[PDB]
């Protein structure tokens, strides 16, 4: 139903943004759909808590696989600033859910009809907060 394809890395730019090579053909910055990693770049907020956690997080595990696969949701597929927007896989592992579970980001910036993976999360998040990890700590 969702429509999903293979996507090659580029660069991972921190927790919940990376530069892939997209099954058009270009280039193009990556926003993760429904999570919020903490800052590294801008000047408001600065370093947040966390932020070169999730940043090493992501890193590994796009440079780590074999397979990247990016996944939009029904609504829009990119924001104001140009970025897609996505679920993306690493070996079949989803990386949004993947931070959120580890406690590594917030479920955040939910805007129907981008939701179809909100309860999914919610559910990592939930656990994670439970286990009370990095974020949650
Ligand atoms: C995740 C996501 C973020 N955004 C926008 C909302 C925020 O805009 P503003 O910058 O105007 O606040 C920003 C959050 O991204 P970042 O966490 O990368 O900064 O990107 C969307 O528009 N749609 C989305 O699905
Ligand atoms: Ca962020």
């Amino acid at each position: 139903k969702l429509h999903k394809e293979p996507a090659t890395l580029i660069k991972a730019i921190d927790g919940d943004t990376v530069k892939l090579m997209s099954s058009n053909g270009s280039p193009m910055t990556f926003r993760l759909l429904l999570v919020d990693t903490p800052e590294t770049k801008h000047p408001k907020k600065g370093v947040e808590k966390y932020g070169p956690e999730a940043s090493a997080f992501t890193k590994k595990m796009v440079e780590n696989a074999k397979k990247i696969e990016v996944e939009f949701d029904k609504g829009q597929r990119t924001d104001k600033y140009g970025r897609g927007l996505a679920y993306i896989y690493a070996d079949g592992k989803m990386v949004n859910e993947a931070l959120v579970r580890q406690g590594l980001a917030k479920v955040a910036y939910v805007y129907k009809p981008n939701n179809t993976h909100e309860q999914h999360l919610r559910k990592s998040e939930a656990q994670a907060k439970k286990e009370k990890l990095n974020i949650w700590s």
